[PDB]
């Protein structure tokens, strides 16, 4: 699956995306 994250994503998954939650700014992981 793919995950919100932050500060970013782990190494070796790809920000593919943003989400915008609780007031800040998300990596979206796959």
């Amino acid at each position: 699956a793919c995950y919100c994250r932050i500060p970013a994503c782990i190494a070796g998954e790809r920000r593919a995306g943003t989400c915008i939650y609780q007031g800040r700014l998300w990596a979206f992981c796959c």
